Formats: C-alpha cells, sequence, structure tokens
C-alpha cells in the first residue's frame, strides 16, 4: 500500500491558517464542555487515535484516508466520547468543504496541542480521502488494563522507540478519564488544559495508591484527587522508562522539543511526500497574530 500526498486544490499556507483560525476560535468559545476543560484533550486525543490504527508492516490504517468518518471505526469501543470532538469539527468542515477529513481531523489535533501552550508542531497537508472499505477494522488501538512490555511491544506496530513513546504520553496531562467511555475516571493533575510537564512530575512525586473504581477497574489514584492508568505508571516500573521520565520531568523544554517531532511523526505515519510537495507549514497561535 503507497499513500501519496495530494494538496488539496490550488490551497496554500493561508488557506490551511484560515481553517486553523476557525479552529482556535471555537475552542475559546465553547469553553464550557467537560466541567470547563473545554475541547482541547478531546481533539488531541481523536488525532492521536485516527493516525493510531496505523500498521507499519502493510501501511494500513493511519491519518491519511480520513476513515474515522464511516460507521465502523466511529464506532469503535476505543473510540468512546470521541463523537464529542467528531460534532465539535463538524461546522468548521462545513465553513472549509475543500479540506480533506484526515487533513481537518489531524489539524484539530495540532491547533489544540498549540492554543493549550505546547510546542509548536509542523504540519503537513494532502491526506486524501479514500473508500469505506479501506477503514481499518476495530482493536488496533491500546488497552489500559497492561503493564510496560506491553505498551513496548504495542507501539512497535507504530516504529515508536521508547523514548517517542515517553514523550507522546505526557499528553494524558491533559483533559481526564471518563467511567462511562473508558471504565476509568478522574484528572491526572491539576493544570489539565494546559500543555505542560506536569505529567511526568505528578508520576514521580505523588503517592499513588492501587485502587479498584466504580466500574471494576484498578487504577492508581493519589491523595491529591489524581488518577494514573495502569499503562501509564508502567513508565515508572520499567527501568529504560523510568529514566527519561526523569529527564522530562527536570526539562519541560526538551519534552516540548521531543513530544513536538513524535507527534508530527505520529499524525504523518504511513504518508508518502513527493519532493515538490510544500514544506510543512508553522501556524501562528491567535495570541501571536493578537486575535
Ligand atoms: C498505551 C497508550 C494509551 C492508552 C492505553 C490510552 C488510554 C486512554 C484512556 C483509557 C483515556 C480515557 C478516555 C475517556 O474515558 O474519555 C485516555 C484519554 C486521553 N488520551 Fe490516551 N492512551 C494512550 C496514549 C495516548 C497518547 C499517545 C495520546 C496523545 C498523543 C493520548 C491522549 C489522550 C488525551 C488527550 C486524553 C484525554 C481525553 C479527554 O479528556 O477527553 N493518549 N487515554
Amino acid at each position: 500500500l503507497v499513500h501519496v500526498a495530494s494538496v488539496e486544490k490550488g490551497r496554500s499556507y493561508e488557506d490551511f491558517q484560515k481553517v486553523y483560525n476557525a479552529i482556535a476560535l471555537k475552542l475559546r468559545e465553547d469553553d464550557e464542555y467537560d466541567n470547563y476543560i473545554g475541547y482541547g484533550p478531546v481533539l488531541v486525543r481523536l488525532a492521536w487515535h485516527i493516525s493510531g490504527t496505523w500498521d507499519k508492516h502493510d501501511n494500513t490504517g493511519g491519518s491519511y484516508g480520513g476513515t474515522y468518518r464511516f460507521k465502523k471505526e466511529f464506532n469503535d469501543p476505543s473510540n468512546a466520547g470521541l463523537q464529542n470532538g467528531f460534532k465539535f469539527l463538524e461546522p468548521i468542515h462545513k465553513e472549509f468543504p475543500w479540506i480533506s477529513s484526515g487533513d481537518l481531523f489531524s489539524l484539530g489535533g495540532v491547533t489544540a496541542v498549540q492554543e493549550m501552550q505546547g510546542p509548536k508542531i509542523p504540519w503537513r497537508c494532502g491526506r486524501v480521502d479514500t473508500p469505506e472499505d479501506t477503514t481499518p477494522d476495530n482493536g488496533r488501538l491500546p488497552d489500559a488494563d497492561k503493564d510496560a512490555g506491553y505498551v513496548r511491544t504495542f507501539f512497535q506496530r507504530l516504529n515508536m522507540n521508547d523514548r517517542e513513546v515517553v514523550a507522546l504520553m505526557g499528553a494524558h496531562a491533559l483533559g481526564k478519564t471518563h467511567l462511562k467511555n473508558s471504565g476509568y475516571e478522574g484528572p491526572g493533575g491539576a493544570a489539565n488544559n494546559v500543555f505542560t510537564n506536569e505529567f511526568y512530575l505528578n508520576l514521580l512525586n505523588e503517592d499513588w495508591k492501587l485502587e479498584k473504581n466504580d466500574a471494576n477497574n484498578e487504577q492508581w489514584d493519589s491523595k491529591s484527587g489524581y488518577m494514573m492508568l495502569p499503562t501509564d505508571y508502567s513508565l515508572i516500573q520499567d527501568p529504560k522508562y523510568l529514566s527519561i521520565v526523569k529527564e522530562y520531568a527536570n526539562d519541560q523544554d526538551k519534552f516540548f522539543k521531543d513530544f513536538s517531532k513524535a507527534f508530527e511523526k505520529l499524525l504523518e505515519n504511513g504518508i508518502t511526500f513527493p519532493k515538490d510537495a510544500p514544506s510543512p507549514f508553522i501556524f501562528k497561535t491567535l495570541e501571536e497574530q493578537g486575535l
């Protein structure tokens, strides 16, 4: 399977910066969602789940085809709760009907990270919608009740190494787990709609307790009202993972730089860009534009 990026006809940077601005403006406007967390966290989880289906062995899945719009993928039990992110983006797709679905879902993740004052994420356009029969089957996304060996093996399918996995997991500082979506409940820290390295700091400094929640699943809970998934706590149980957790807890700029590289790679896996394709765009935030 080869997937060649094809720029939406006649579009350039200025067109995609208008779409970025439309998403950022609605993120600011619809601030009441999920007890005032806002839509930022569910939009970076949507960009990760539409990319996270990729398989390096046969180049199936991934963000290219925008197949989350089809019933099979939209209804995946692992995607429970992401309908809220799709509904947020639906008015913006009506306003810019020329953007492909893969490009809009991946750009929603980029916009959310940057507007929640995370690092700049370079982004490339050119994903092309593919037919319903190219939709990957359910079951390619990760379980939360496992250990470090499972996380390591799982991310080898997306060819992410240990460093890329630990950097990507720092996004779990954002938003919260919701009992009715996943069978887990609670936030991972106090700043859950501002992008920071707090996930690493909490993992190493909190006093965690293994408890059972109302859906009968075990999770790690702390005196401060925070929680961590079994796969999250994995990162301090493994010696290789633990030393990179300590590095990001002690250097927030290195965490931002490594996250940016791994998140762009996640969103681009499976796509072939021609050498006459445009360079990655770096979008300005609303704040840098005085908007
Ligand atoms: C082994 C890897 C991972 C597992 C098992 C996992 C699992 C989960 C689960 C169970 C939730 C809660 C869903 C809900 O109840 O609403 C969640 C939320 C979230 N995850 Fe992951 N995740 C993984 C990796 C990642 C990565 C790599 C990213 C992003 C780069 C990410 C971003 C998020 C975000 C932002 C949320 C919060 C969503 C919200 O507030 O609505 N996750 N994760």
